[PDB]
């Protein structure tokens, strides 16, 4: 066990909708310096997420130490800045200036008191450092309840970005970016190719793909009818006789449709993927111009 050979075990981009509790635990995912520290006996020594010594770059931090000084331990966790409704924020970390508070969110433990355990599955670990949290002024922020959805949902309802399913019964791997942990945002962004409008009501997006473009839904969340008639306008030089789609569009999405050259790229925010291929939730984010239809990708 050597804590300058250890760096971060990583999550995999994911759902976490339809994961079972029994099988995995649901974090809240915070936006933060993700940190590993040991803590020895009152001592403090801080790695980053690549490794540096930042010990000096968090004196606060040996406050921390102190109140765990019965203990030799090494933690994985997220230092945190949050803004005002309590959220942990990217921003005011940025800006983070001499007094503001930092805050060490603690979610793994991997060494306790001589014992290391890197090959202690999650469970286990898990119920060590709440055993630390209850017995000292650790933060160790608590689990979400229920299943893969219900988790999802309590995560939104603290402010919070997503959620990390993380397998109980599963080491941790440092310097890995395994399937065992997966990470799920409330709110994604995808680029799509504008195929045509419909009654003005919504933009019809889609996917480059072998054949023409990949239907992935409609999109007229995010705006209001005055915009929906100036993009009207703005597409008209555009209309077409071939249809950009690989394949005929579903009844309702055909039920009239104008379509377009496949020529103008969009950002969209959505929430997930629907199995076949299309986006839940579209709301709209602006044309890209300066973006070429042929490196849209699904992201
Ligand atoms: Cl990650
Ligand atoms: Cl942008
Ligand atoms: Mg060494
Ligand atoms: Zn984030
Ligand atoms: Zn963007």
């Amino acid at each position: 066990f050597e804590f300058d050979n250890l760096a971060p075990m990583l999550a995999t981009h994911g759902t976490v909708a339809g994961l079972k509790a029994s099988q995995w635990a649901f974090e809240g995912k915070w936006d933060g310096y993700r940190l590993l520290v040991e803590a020895d006996h009152g001592a403090v020594r801080l790695r980053s997420r690549s490794g540096r010594d930042v010990t000096a770059e968090y004196p606060q931090l040996r406050a921390l130490a102190e109140d765990l000084a019965d203990h030799h331990v090494v933690l994985d966790g997220e230092a945190v800045v949050l803004d005002s409704s309590g959220v942990p924020s990217f921003s005011q970390m940025q800006n983070r200036g001499r007094d503001t508070r930092v805050e060490f969110w603690a979610f793994d433990l991997l060494y306790l008191d001589g014992r290391a355990l890197l090959g202690t599955r999650y469970q286990d670990r898990r119920k060590l450092l709440e055993t630390l949290a209850n017995a000292t002024s650790l933060t160790v922020p608590e689990l979400l309840p229920g299943d893969g959805a219900q988790a999802f949902a309590c995560s939104r309802k603290h402010g919070w970005e997503g959620v990390i399913a993380k397998r109980r019964d599963s080491r941790y791997q440092p310097g890995r970016r395994c399937a065992s942990w997966v990470k799920d945002k409330h709110w994604n962004t995808q680029e799509v190719v504008i195929g045509g409008w419909r009654a003005v009501g919504s933009l019809l997006m889609g996917i480059p793909g072998p054949g023409g473009l990949q239907f992935a839904g409609r999109v007229g969340t995010g705006l209001s009818e005055r915009e929906l008639a100036n993009l009207k306008e703005m597409l008209a030089p555009l209309h077409t006789d071939e249809s950009p789609f690989d394949v005929p569009l579903p009844a309702r999405d055909a039920k009239g449709i104008t379509y377009v050259k496949p020529a103008l790229v969009a950002e969209v925010r959505y929430s997930e993927w629907t199995p076949e291929g299309r986006l839940r939730q579209s709301s709209w984010r602006g044309l890209r111009p300066d973006k070429k239809p042929s490196e849209v990708v699904r992201e």
